[PDB]
C-alpha cells in the first residue's frame, strides 16, 4: 500500500534512533555484566531487545508502505565510563526519541496515517516507561548512595 | 585480564563484520517476510539471531581483555533487491568475514591466546554452516527454477 | 447516550461497507472450496468473520449512540470469475473502505467522540492486515506463477 | 556346521554385491543431502542401512557354516552424477544382485541347504522393493518432470 | 567451498582408513559373536558403528569442500586368527590411523582450513579412546590368563 | 600409548600446579565458613572441584601416555590473612598457572599431541573463567568498600 | 573459642595423615581404571573422597579452637606399581593413621575436649573399615588366585 512520502521519512528517522538504542544498551548491558553487576545486565540487555522490537515494528511498517527501511546509518553512541554516566547516556537518548516520536505522531494525524500513529503511540508508551525506569534508578543512586546502590545491583532480580 | 594490543583490534575487527551480518540479515529476513516468503524469513531471522550471539562474544572477550567494543562503525550493507541477489550479497558477506576471521586464528595462536582462538574458530565453523545453505540455496535455484524454489518458501519449515 | 448525527451517518455508511464485503467474501470462500482450493477457502472464510465482526461493533455503537442501524442498503458487489480478480475486486474493495474509515476518523476527532474514532482505528489496522495479505498473494501470482500459485492453495494451512 | 563349500562361494558373491550397495547407497544419500534433497538423503541412507543388514546376515551365516566371509574385494561402484544418472546406477546395481540371487536360490535347493535358501528369499524380496521404487522414482521423473521432481525432494517423508 | 586441493586428499586417506576400519571391526564382532563372545561383539560392532560415524564425517566434509569421496579404494584388512591377534590388528590400524590424523591436522593448520583441523583433532580423540580401550583389554588378557578373559565376554556389558 | 617425555613432563608440572590450588581454594573457603561468608564458602569450595576435576584429566591423560604422575612434590602455598588477600593470593596462582598452560599448548602442537592440546584449551578457559571471576570480586571491593562487599557474602548464592 | 595447644598440634598431624590418604587412594583408583580394573576404580576412589571428608572435619575444627591449618607439609606416598602392593601401602598407612589417632583421642580426654575426642572416635571408625575392607581384599587374592582376584575387579559393584 503506497505511504505517505514523509512519514516513511519519519519511520525512517525513528528506526535510526532504535538501531542506536539497541546497539548502547547492549554494550553497556555487557558491561555492567563484567562489573560483576548482573542485576542491570538483565535490565538493560531487556530494554536493547524491546528496542530491537520497536526496530522490527518500524521496518515492517516501512515495507508495508512500500518504502525502503534504512540500517546503514547509525548515528552517535554516547557510552559513559561509570554506572552514572551510562544511565545518564541512555536517558539522554530516549528523551531525544521521545522528542522525535511526538513530532511524527502528529504530522501522522495531519496526513490520516491513523494505524502508523496508533504503532507510534504504542511505542512512545513503552519509552516513557523506559525513561521513568532511568529517572528512578538515577534518584536511587543519590538516596541510598553509589556503593548500596551499586551493590544491590549484583543478584537477580523479581 | 590485560590483552594483546593486536588481539582486541581484530576482535573488534570482526565484531564490526557481525554488526553489519546482523543488519543484512535483519532486513532481508522482513523483504522475504513481506513477500510471503515464511520460510526464508524464517531462516534468515535466524542466522541474524545467530550473528547477534557471535557479536555478543566479541563483545564480551573484550572487554574481559580490558579492551574497548566499538559498536559505533558501521561497514556498508549489501541490500539487494530480488531473492537471488540477497542471497548473493549474504553469501559474499559471509565469505569476506571467514576470511578476516582465518587471519585472526593464526595470528592469535602466534601470540598464545588460546582461548581467543578456541572462540573464533567455533564461530568460523557455524560461518560455514552459513555458507553451506546459502550456497545449497543458491544452486536449488538453479535445479529447480525461480518460480518452484520461490513457491517453496511459502510455508514453513521442519 | 446521544451521538453526534453525522457520527451515526459515518457508522451506517462504514457499516454499509462491512455489509458488502461480508457477502463478497463468504461467496469467494465456497467458490475456492466449489474448485478445490482449501486454503483460500479458509483464508477468506475466515475474513468474512472478521468483517461480521466489525459490523457487530458498528451495529452495537449505533444502537448505544440511539440511532437507527441500516442493514437494508446493500452496496454493489463485484464478485468476478477467477482467482485474480476475485483477490483484485477484494483489493478495491478494501481500498475504498480505508478511505471512508480516514474520513469518518478524522470527523470523529473534530466533534470528540474519542471512542467511536478508537474503535474505528482498530478496525482500520485490521483492514489494512486484510489489504496487505490481498497485495502480497497479487504479488505471488506474478513471483511463482499461476499453476504453481494455484498449486500450492490445495491443501490447508497453519 | 559344516556348510556345502559351493554354498559358501555364493555366499560370498552375494556378500560382495550388498558391500558395493552399501557404499554407492551411502555417498549417493550424503550427495543428495550436499544438493539440499533431504527427502532422497533419508530414503537412500535407510537403504544404504538395510543393504548393511543384508551384509550381517550373510556374515553370520557363512560363519555358521565355517566358512570365511570376504570383506577384502569390493567390486565396482557407479556412482554418478546427476539424480536420475544416480537411481538408474542403483537401479542397474539391484537388478545384477537380483539376478545373483536367484541362482543362488536354485542352486541351494539342490544341495538341500533351505535355510540359506529361506534367507535368500526374504532378501530378495527386500530388493524388489528396493527396485520397485527405484523404478517408480524413475518413471515420476518423467511424469512431473525433473524440476518438480527435485522441488518435492527437498522436505522430508512420512 | 572451494576447498584446498592437498585438504581433499588428506581427507580422502583418512576416509580410506575409516573404511577399512568399518569392515574390520564389523567382521571382527561377528566372529566373536560366533564364539559366544557377546560382549566382545558388542563393544566391537559398537566401534563398526563409531568409524561410520568418522566416515561420514568425512564424507560430508569433501563434498562440502567440492571434491570427490573415493569410497571405491578398499586397504587391506587385517583379519587374524585368535582372540588376541584380532585386537592387535585393530590396535596396529588404530597406531596408523592415528599418525596419518597427525600429519593432516598439521597441514590444514598451515593451509588455514581451521574447521577440518577442528573435525579431525576431534576425531583423533576419538580413536586415542579406541587405542586406550584396545591396549587395555591386550593387558587384561596378559593378567588374567586368556581363560579368564575369554570367560568374562561370554555375557554383556554396562 | 608411548607420550613424548617431555609432554609428560608438562603435564606433571600442570598437575602441581592444580594440587597447590585445590589446597589453597579447599583452605580458604573453609576460611570464609569459619568467618560466616557463607557466598564465598561456596564459590571457593566449588573452585577447589574444579581444580581437582583438573587435577583428574592430567593423571588420566600421564597414565594413559605411560607416564608416572607425581603427587608427592606439592609446591608453596599463599594462604593470606584477610579476605581482599585470599583472593588477591588466588589471582596470582592463576596467572602463574595460566603462564605455564600457554608454554605447555606451545611446545604440544609442536610436537603434535594434539588431544593433549585440546585437553589444556579447555582447562584454560576455564582457569581464564576463574581469573575473570576474581578480578570482578577484587574490583567490586574498590566500588561498593569491604563493609557492603562483606555483608553480601554472608547469606548464599543463585 | 580458644582450644589447647597441644590438641591443636595433634589435629594437624591427624590432618597430614588425610592428606597423604587423599592422594594416595586417587592415583591408586585412577590407576586401577587405567588398567581396567572398574571395581577397584570405584572403592579406592570412594575412600579418597572419604579421606577428604575426615580432612574437612580437621580443618573446620581447627579454624574453630583458633588455629592454623596446615595444607602445606605433605608425608611420604608410598605409590606401589602393581594390585597387591598398592593394597599393602595403603593398609600400612591406615595402621599408622589409626595409631596416631589412638594416641590423640586419649590426649584429648586428659585436657577435656571431649568434643575433639568424639570427632576422632567416629573418624578412628572408619579408618578401622578401611582397615577391614584391605585386610580383606588382601585375603582374598590369597584364597582364590590373583587370575581370578583381578579378573572379578573388572566389572562395577552393588
Amino acid at each position: 500500500m503506497k505511504g505517505d512520502v514523509k512519514i516513511i521519512n519519519y519511520l525512517n528517522k525513528l528506526l535510526g534512533n532504535e538501531l542506536v538504542a539497541i546497539n548502547q544498551y547492549f554494550l553497556h548491558a555487557r558491561m555492567f555484566k563484567n562489573w560483576g553487576l548482573m542485576r542491570l545486565n538483565d535490565v538493560e540487555y531487556h530494554e536493547s531487545i524491546d528496542e530491537h522490537k520497536h526496530a522490527d515494528k518500524y521496518i515492517e511498517r516501512i515495507l508495508f508502505l512500500e518504502g525502503i527501511p534504512n540500517l546503514q546509518d547509525l548515528g552517535k553512541l554516547g557510552i559513559g565510563e561509570d554506572v552514572e554516566e551510562m544511565l545518564q547516556s541512555d536517558l539522554a537518548l530516549e528523551l531525544e526519541g521521545a522528542d522525535d516520536l511526538r513530532e511524527a505522531i502528529a504530522y501522522a494525524d495531519s496526513v490520516h496515517d491513523y494505524v502508523s500513529r496508533d504503532m507510534m503511540i504504542e511505542i512512545l508508551a513503552d519509552e516513557e516507561g523506559h525513561i521513568d525506569w532511568l529517572e528512578t534508578e538515577l534518584d536511587l543512586i543519590g538516596k541510598i548512595g553509589l556503593q548500596n546502590y551499586l551493590q544491590s545491583q549484583i543478584k537477580v532480580k523479581d
